[PDB]
């Protein structure tokens, strides 16, 4: 009964790994977007741009 | 007469053996359903399941 009981534990573990995989797949996009936002704020910090490039 | 009386005793013992056999034949099914019920309770305990899987 214990040996047959372990299959649900294995299923829950694979389900948790799949959920973490989806989380990392979203985190890749979130990280590249944060990097592009840092690049935009860094370029915008400069005072040599005119108003149009700032907007 | 005492020797002849024992045939009824053997009949009662065989009757009890048959009744216990029927009880064990039902207990096989009862234990199997109990094991599957334990597996369902294990799967239901997980917090990562959606409402339809729990239902």
């Amino acid at each position: 009964a214990t040996a047959s009981s372990l299959n649900s534990v294995k299923d829950s573990l694979q389900r948790g790994q799949s959920t973490i995989d989806v989380a990392l797949a979203a985190g890749d996009t979130i990280t590249d977007l944060l990097t592009k936002m840092k690049e935009k704020a860094l370029a915008a910090s400069d005072t040599s741009l005119n108003t149009a490039s700032f907007n």
